[PDB]
């Protein structure tokens, strides 16, 4: 599919591959990485930024 994974998602700052694959990546980061705060720690991001992105996707809260 793409060039990432739950063990290699700390390379892109939630943008080099987000959008559609996100629904399964963001809904997944939130399923694998609980608490957007600790979730942003693996996805290398400013947390709130990571949340807002998939917050409108139907996740986050």
């Amino acid at each position: 599919s793409a060039v990432i994974s739950l063990d290699e998602f700390e390379n892109k700052t939630l943008d080099e591959i987000i959008g559609f694959y996100e629904a399964q990546v963001l809904k997944l980061f939130y399923a694998e990485y609980p608490s957007t705060r600790k979730l942003a720690q693996r996805l290398g991001v400013s947390h709130t930024a990571i949340a807002n992105k998939l917050k409108q996707y139907g996740i986050g809260k």
